[PDB]
């Protein structure tokens, strides 16, 4: 029919209390991680939370809470919708459930640019419109029928080898620069990067429209979880980094002036 | 049926021509406004049009002529819309009427900015980039159905709140810079702001779709007056605040210049 | 019936390939093109590719060849679309074929802000908004039924018209800045812009919806060498403009050093 025999179309009224549980769940960590980093970036600027200043925080740094805050809005409005196929048995008129990889987009052009933008690696823009890009065929890659679908996953594919390739050198090509005191919150933010997002490529060759190994629901369920390390995860490692770099530079300020005035 | 009973689309065709006049008015408005808005920042800086320069006017001084005007044309398009209604009986394949709130989203994300642009509002892109998203999920409470309609109506009403109080506390602590005679169009664009705002989240609940009171047709119609109230009568306090900024900044060149002589 | 009879949803299957291979085509040039243009930027700053810098090429010097690439991805996703045509004669979920005009929002909108970075032309982000917005008028039109299709058409072309008589001015006020060497390549880019934007509009009414003298099959296939003309040539132009542009500033500099040690 039109829901294949492994969606979530296909369960009954009552059966999707695991989906909103682990909705609203993720929606929760993935606010309140976001408010956790708000608020650390609006109290200070390093570790110690230094008193900012009259232009306040960067307007870049509130891109990591945000985008971990504006997913756990998505993630509540997904287990609004599921609530709905667990009562009605058939989902709301606006479900972020409905167009699989829909949300990631925004959500993708805003990371790779708060990546780039902290680490201050070049091309930033067109690092996050490539990305951008390729979760959009992504999206397409769901819905395309059989045969087509593995052409345009082919394209998607080597897009995204080729941009991580170039990501790569990029974050290797400022290692020298980024001190080694914030470069242990970079290395975990890009080893979030490079294993973490090729999982989400990976998990596409046994998901319920390729092949049929992981169904609909718990596809969703994995992508939660994917999401909380990406998103949530990643912002904190990298709301790490920027911490590490502004006590540094808290640091070096005071030992400048210290000299200024020796 | 798919039309509620008190929708458009229960009215019969030849009984449309309120909703094409006052869309058209509105159009012919919010585009004249724009227009003048436009005229007034191309031909000059202050109140007494003082002749640019080089570089000529800012390109934030066409966010706000650029709304009104954009305001306008998809009026224009609702009445063209509404026209086909009126004959037709079943509108348009391009219809800027079927999702409510959707042109919406544009227009606020523009003018939240232009507000944080002008009277130097920090967190300028934050402020903006949540108002699209309240606006995204007001377009949701007009679609979703009824229970979960009021859970994200919550959701939205709670962020409306917290952007709001944001928003105030940024005005307020601008208040200091503005100078007085700039401040009467500043507490004009904000009366419209937190008072013309608010409404529109208070007829939600008197809407065709939540109560009833209003009908679709009515509350296209408020919803017109609404923007006037906007986009243009927005923008003209927010064009008199430039003018009167470029106009004081003229004469405190002009003054400095006269001690940078003497 | 739903598929007008100049169509292309009229067409049997196994009778698509001309258009599967001129979509291939176009997708080789455009990305091929774009790959040029993007080697190019990469390897140096003039004709002479000398060596760029320690913050390399500018983030504007792929604008160009990003468009070029982008539309040839956009160009294989039709042709795969349009295998699916040649085969279950149904076309693919996710169909750029579908919706007419749509891609060249996003192409159009980053092509007008090109031209507008390169030449330093003024009013960047307002010319850039004016033609995505004229060019969503330009979807309409192709949806909306026939007598609003007109009404919409006049908005459209009113704008069109009156945007690229703002264009012309400001190149032509930027004329004088621009050295004659890298006038060439401007005004080709120009011609390009001011005879081969006006096809777009003209071939409108003698489409398929409009008049029919050309069908969806041919006007699809004429749609293609606009577009190599459009995105691919006119950025090889471009490419030229600022490679010539390069090149003369890599020669002043050179003469400024040589007088410094003079
Ligand atoms: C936070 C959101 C994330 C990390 C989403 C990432 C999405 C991708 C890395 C998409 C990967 C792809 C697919 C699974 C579909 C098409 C082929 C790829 C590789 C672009
Ligand atoms: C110029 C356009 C304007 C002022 C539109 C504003 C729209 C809102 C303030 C939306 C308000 C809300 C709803 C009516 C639906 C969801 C809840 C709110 C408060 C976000
Ligand atoms: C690279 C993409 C290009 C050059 C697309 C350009 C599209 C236009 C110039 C659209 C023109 C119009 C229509 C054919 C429909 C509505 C009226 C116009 C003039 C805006
Ligand atoms: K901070
Ligand atoms: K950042
Ligand atoms: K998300
Ligand atoms: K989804
Ligand atoms: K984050
Ligand atoms: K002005
Ligand atoms: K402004
Ligand atoms: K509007
Ligand atoms: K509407
Ligand atoms: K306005
Ligand atoms: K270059
Ligand atoms: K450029
Ligand atoms: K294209
Ligand atoms: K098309
Ligand atoms: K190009």
């Amino acid at each position: 029919s039109e829901c294949c025999e492994l969606c979530v179309c296909q369960k009954e009224p009552g059966t999707f209390g695991a989906l909103i549980a682990v909705n609203t769940i993720t929606a929760i960590i993935l606010v309140a991680a976001g408010a956790y980093m708000a608020w650390k970036t609006a109290a200070g600027l390093g570790w110690n939370t230094r008193p900012h200043g009259p232009e306040g925080p960067p307007e870049e740094n509130w891109l990591s809470p945000g985008i971990s805050i504006l997913c756990g809005v998505m993630y509540a409005f997904k287990a609004i919708d599921w609530a709905s196929y667990n009562d009605t048995g058939e989902s709301t008129a606006f479900s972020l459930n409905q167009v699989w990889y829909s949300d990631y987009l925004i959500t993708c052009p805003l990371l790779v640019l708060d990546f780039c933008i902290t680490v201050n690696l070049r091309y930033k823009l067109v690092f996050s419109s490539s990305i951008a890009c390729l979760l959009a065929i992504a999206v397409s890659t769901f819905i395309v029928d059989a045969p087509y679908r593995y052409y345009m996953y082919g394209i998607g594919l080597a897009g995204f080898i080729c941009a991580g390739y170039a990501l790569w050198n990029e974050i290797n090509a400022q290692r020298e620069k980024i001190p080694d005191s914030a470069w242990w919150y970079l290395s975990a933010g890009r080893l979030i990067f490079f294993a973490g997002w090729p999982f989400f490529p990976l998990l596409w060759t046994l998901s319920f429209h390729t092949s049929g190994v992981i169904n609909e629901e718990w596809y969703f369920i994995l992508h939660a979880i994917l999401d909380i390390l990406c998103k949530a995860v990643f912002g904190f490692f990298m709301l790490g980094f920027r911490l590490e770099l502004e006590e540094l530079d808290f640091k070096a300020i005071e030992a400048e002036q210290a000299k200024l005035e020796g």
